[PDB]
DNA sequence: GTACCTACGGCTTATGATTCTTCTCGCTTCCGGCGGCATCGGGATGCCCGCGTTGCAGGCCA
């Protein structure tokens, strides 16, 4: 939950937004650039291992 | 693709220590009430006489 999670003001679902990027490339101007109403961004590191 | 360490210098803020404010234990002993009796100075009551109080009308003041 800390760290790189970055919720929004509202809590009922349904109604936010949730984005998947790169985190030090993207997240950063993508957390600059959001509202902080209805946005939730959670950055990523590199790739994800195959299932 | 990403994380964690200290030196170079200054103000502050996050917590154990010391002088100033205060809360009130101890009773006991010199001292302060407390009551009774002789004493003394004041005054209320009475009478006399002149002065303090008040009403009228005028000139001065806030």
């Amino acid at each position: 939950l800390p760290g790189k999670l970055a919720d929004c003001q509202e809590r009922d679902p349904a109604l936010s937004e949730l984005y998947l990027v790169e985190g030090d490339s993207a997240g950063g101007s993508a957390k600059q650039g959001r509202n902080r109403k209805n946005q939730a961004i959670l950055p990523l590191k590199g790739k994800i291992l195959n299932v």
